């Protein structure tokens, strides 16, 4: 029964066929249980350890690597590992990384928090029901509660199901619906049906929501829905459908890895098409075991060269360093891959109060009717100092610090503020000054009561402890508060009913004190107030009253206005049904206006400029607030979303206006709208979806467990450092200080991260493209293996992974925020940018080929047989008498291999600086700028020399030391690569445009 808020209390018991006196029979429980299931959100079907391991080994690139150790292992048992006990190491190291990477891939998951599981806190364990089999109440398990059940609740209890209320066995009933919205004010419940069947939850004044707490009182009710059909259950199935996509970089890497696989195979087929010349060999003689191993030893070597094997830890470190870096900037990033998407944001939907504004309201202006004499009108406009909730401040009539008690209309304006108020103050000594006790809007009134000191009470000898509750108190002493007609949104006002103290300071019976939205209250006003006199509400005064209201609420003051009024002859107390909010507006009719108060939720200091940063960075900002559209647009002009004289008729909509549009014109609104006023949580997801339909990367704020669906649906769900736990666990970022400028500061660091990830991603992929060249030459020309895979692994992790994890520390750009947001479908490599690194990749491939083959065909220690094409290594059998002018076994040697591995290191430390800018030269950008990078290049060398000396390592790598002079033909070959890209860089600087 999902419509139970619009049915009469008798209509619901009729629908279920239950007696409020009996409850469900045991047979009725049986049937309703099978029809509706149990009262629980579905137990999530998570993953296990056995599945996680397969996830780590389903990835293409780890699959290609996994195969590359099932071939290196074959070539270890089938290769004489007795002459070289360093043989079984090549297959063993490969597995050791797929194992370590798999281990990293899972402790990234045990800690990962599910946002849906955080909803299951608001599942209480127990609940009280009444059924047929027993006359007393039964505290049964909450999951066993079924719709149609008669259920009891009281203070402290957590509501276990969506409940329609039947009888409120207390003088009042109050509910803490803060988990839903994030608010902090208990709401009064009634029992009359709510007419609108399609009405929102804040208007379901007769419903009890599963998961919310009972603030006051005790009441009985019938259960409308259970499980996933509840209001919070309706939200779980909204996240369970949310397909959060991969970050753009993830799609680039997925597309790169998809292309890197098809590219590796492209070369493997090419090699067999070069040694399709070995297809014309005799059947005898040539050991096919020697030929097949050569191809397989080349294949396990080929795959290692292509895959950036340090990049998974290079990235997941660069991100984690910005994570700690942002935590000092108050940005708490929860999802590591989101530090990249955080910089691609183009739309930022931010709630107004708390983040854009300080949520510290205080009244700035107020006025009374001064004179009504014919069409002539006179207002008594005042102004108030003070921005905190402190009684420090004073009233100023044309800057005369006036004594407020002098004006009689000000004393009535103050009694309304103190009495028609469910908020107060209190001495705060935990932190030194004052703090709001209630609602921000109502507390601003009680503070106004203090600054006025309307009765000139003691002001000199006031201890700043019993302060702030002083002029309020002396007003509560006069009129006794009988009951309150709470604020509802149909009539947009609240009221209190008061009798006097009945002593010598009595009055004309009782009084009603009304406050609310100006238009509604003013319409119900049939009289005014001139000090203590009273006049019929006339046409001019209404126009003059409302004119100032628009000046105050629409002008550059951007004030929230409240029209205060009192009913002088209210109905007799016995004639008011206080169980029907629909009859409250009738009770608040025939009023007399007394004044209007104007308060300001002031914008934050850093907010004013952060909007302009978004303008410079091409980021559209959308405000979302509960202010009326007239004042919403007013605050947007104040912070810079709009220009003070700019038409925005089709660029700012309310909740009612947005739905009256057909789905087509809704999509076009979000493309242009920069402000929404008085929306429903159902619109935060609709706006995200429409902003997504324009391929726009959207940031969205939120606080409640009903902002959670939009937080999930958004590319970057942003939560509050004070929001409910569910909103945080459903977010990719938490503002530790509830501030908007934190978002802009986070978007800045996200670009500084990527703009440097741009380099090392291109720079490691350039070295891999370079190593693959070195293998292909050692394969076509059939040279002795110039780089064994065990050496290539050390390079692609350590001797390269420290320069790569330093380019992240590059100097941030100055125009870093003067450039528009980066596009998602921006391709990995440009046509030029690909060609550039192919030329560099081709060079470094033909230099390790040098050192590990120039150690022949022009060497001192090596053969140096430059005339005779050596090439054939294990091909030589007895073809060496006088054909090979010496021996036949130093083809394989840890002396040429240690020469290529040596030059590659020095070569890749050079490229670690060409990837410091991108187009500008080193004549302009010297290596003096990244000293973090410099002091690390030495370390990889000291490790390179550590594998060229220390006890076991040289044998492990099939490398031996160089000479104090053999570095001659290392730098003679390596260092030229700096000028190579510097040549390619002058192409773009002075002779290329876009
Ligand atoms: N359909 C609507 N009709 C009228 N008002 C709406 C409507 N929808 C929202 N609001 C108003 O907006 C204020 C809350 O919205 P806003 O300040 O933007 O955000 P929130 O406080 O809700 O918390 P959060 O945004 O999650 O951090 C409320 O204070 C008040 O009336 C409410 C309020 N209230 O009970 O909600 C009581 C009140 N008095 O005097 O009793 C004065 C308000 N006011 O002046 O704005
Ligand atoms: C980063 C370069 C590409 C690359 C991928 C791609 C291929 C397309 C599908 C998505 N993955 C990225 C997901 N992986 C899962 C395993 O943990 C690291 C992240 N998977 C690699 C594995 C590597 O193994 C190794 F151990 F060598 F790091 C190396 C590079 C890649
Ligand atoms: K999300």
């Amino acid at each position: 029964m999902e419509a139970a808020h619009s049915k009469s209390t008798e209509e619901c018991l009729a629908y279920f066929g239950v007696s409020e006196t009996t409850g469900l029979t045991p047979d009725q429980v049986k049937r309703h249980l099978e029809k509706y299931g149990h009262n629980e959100l579905p137990a999530e079907e998570g993953k296990s350890l056995w599945e996680l391991v397969i996830e780590q080994f389903e990835d293409l690139l780890v699959r290609i690597l996994l195969l590359a150790a099932c071939i290196s292992f074959v070539l270890a048992w089938f290769e004489e590992g007795e002459e070289t006990i360093t043989a079984f190491v090549e297959p063993f190291v490969i597995l050791l990384i797929l194992i370590a990477n798999a281990i990293v891939g899972v402790w990234q998951e045990r800690n990962a928090e599910n946002a849906i599981e955080a909803l299951k806190e608001y599942e209480p364990e127990m609940g009280k029901v009444y059924r047929a089999d027993r006359k007393s109440v039964q505290r049964i398990k909450a999951r066993d509660i079924v719709p149609g059940d008669i259920v009891e609740v009281a203070v402290g209890d957590k509501v276990p199901a969506d409940i329609r209320i039947l009888s409120i066995k207390s003088t009042t009933l109050r509910v803490d619906q803060s988990i839903l919205t994030g608010e902090s004010v208990s709401v009064i419940k009634h029992t009359e049906p709510v007419p609108d069947p399609r009405a929102v939850n804040q208007d379901k004044k007769n419903m009890l929501f599963s998961g919310t707490n009972i603030a006051a009182g005790k009441a009985l009710g019938i259960v409308a829905t259970t499980g996933v059909s509840t209001e919070i259950g309706k939200i779980r199935d909204q996240m369970a459908a949310t397909e959060q996509d991969k970050t753009p970089l993830q799609q680039k890497l997925d597309e790169f890895g998809e292309q890197l696989s098809k590219v590796i195979s492209l070369i493997c087929v090419a090699v067999w098409l070069i040694n399709i010349g070995h297809f014309n060999d005799p059947v005898h003689g040539g050991s096919w075991i020697r030929g097949a191993i050569y191809y397989f030893k080349i294949a396990v070597a080929l795959a290692v060269a292509a895959i950036p094997e340090g990049l998974p830890a290079v990235i997941t470190t660069c991100l984690a360093l910005g994570t700690r870096r942002m935590a000092k900037k108050n940005a708490i990033v929860r999802s590591l891959p989101s530090v990249e998407t955080l910089g691609c944001t183009s739309v930022i939907c931010s709630d107004k109060t708390g983040t854009l504004t300080t949520n510290q309201m205080s009244v700035c202006k107020m006025f009374i009717i001064d004179k009504v004499d014919g069409d002539f009108c006179s207002l008594n406009e005042f102004s108030i100092t003070g921005s905190t909730y402190a009684p420090e401040g004073e009233v100023l009539k044309n800057d005369k610090p006036i004594r407020s008690g002098q004006f009689d209309g000000l004393v009535e304006l103050a009694t309304i503020c103190a009495l028609c108020n469910d908020s107060s103050l209190d001495f705060n000594e935990t932190k030194g000054v004052y703090e709001k006790v209630g609602e921000a809007t109502e507390t601003a009134l009680t503070t106004l009561v203090e600054k006025m000191n309307v009765f000139n009470t003691e002001v000199r000898n006031l201890s700043k402890v019993e302060r702030a509750n002083a002029c309020n108190s002396v007003i509560r002493q006069l009129m006794k508060k009988e009951f309150t007609l709470e604020f509802s949104r149909d009539r947009k006002s609240m009221s209190v009913y008061c009798s006097p103290a009945k002593s010598s300071r009595a009055a004309v019976g009782n009084k009603m004190f009304v406050k609310g939205a100006p238009e509604g209250v003013i319409d119900r006003c049939n009289y005014v107030r001139v000090g203590t006199t009273r006049v019929p509400m006339t046409g001019p005064v209404k126009e003059k009253i409302l004119s100032v209201i628009k000046e105050w609420g629409t002008g550059r003051d951007t004030l929230r206005c409240l029209a205060l009024a009192t009913r002088d002859t209210p109905p007799k107390r016995e004639e008011m049904v206080l169980d029907d909010s629909s009859r409250f507006m009738e009770y608040e009719t025939d009023l007399t206006f007394v004044g209007v108060v104007g308060m300001l939720d002031p914008p934050r200091k850093e907010v004013m400029g952060s909007i302009q940063l978004c303008r410079d960075a091409g980021i559209r900002v959308i405000m979302i607030t509960g202010d009326n559209k007239g004042t919403a647009i007013a605050i947007c002009r104040r912070i810079g979303i709009f220009g003070e004289n700019e038409e925005v008729a089709d660029r700012a909509y309310t909740g009612r206006e947005f739905d009256d549009l057909p789905l087509a014109e809704q999509r076009e609104a979000c493309r242009r709208a920069c402000c929404f006023a008085r929306v429903e949580p159902s619109h935060k997801s609709k706006i995200v979806e429409y902003l997504q339909s324009y391929d726009e990367i959207t940031a969205m704020t939120g606080d409640g467990v009903n902002d959670a669906p939009a937080l999930k649906k958004a590319e970057i769900g942003i939560a509050m450092g004070s929001g409910t736990a569910v909103a945080k666990t459903a977010s990719e970022m938490v503002l530790a200080d509830d501030n908007f400028s934190t978002i802009v500061a986070a978007v800045e660091e996200g670009r500084a991260i990527y703009n440097n990830m741009k380099q090392f991603i291109r720079y490691l992929i350039s070295s891999n493209v370079g190593e693959v060249v070195c293998i292909f030459l050692t394969a076509a020309l059939g040279l002795p293996e110039a780089l064994i895979p065990v050496q290539l692994l050390w390079v692609n992790l350590v001797t390269d992974g420290l320069p790569a994890t330093a380019l992240g520390f590059n100097p941030p750009d100055l125009d870093i925020m003067d450039r528009p947001p980066r596009s998602p479908k921006e391709p990995l490599i440009s046509g030029w940018l690909f060609f550039r690194y192919m030329a560099i990749g081709g060079y470094v491939g033909a230099a390790t080929v040098g050192a590990a083959a120039w150690w022949f065909m022009y060497a001192e220690d090596g053969p140096g047989v430059t005339y005779h094409q050596l090439t054939h290594f294990m091909q030589c059998t007895e073809d060496h008498p006088h054909f090979e002018g010496l021996d036949c076994e130093i083809f394989e040697a840890p002396e040429p291999m240690t020469m290529a591995l040596s030059v590659l290191v020095t070569i890749e430390m050079c490229n670690a600086l060409n990837s410091l800018s991108e187009n500008q030269s080193l004549m302009r950008m010297p290596p003096w700028v990244n000293i973090w990078l410099l002091g690390s290049i030495c370390l990889s060398m000291s490790l390179h020399f550590l594998i060229l000396y220390v006890d076991p390592l040289p044998m492990i790598f099939k490398l031996k030391a160089l000479d104090l002079t053999q570095w001659l033909m290392v730098l003679k070959i390596s260092l030229p690569v700096i000028g190579l890209d510097e040549i390619l860089k002058f192409i773009a600087r002075n002779y290329l445009e876009g």
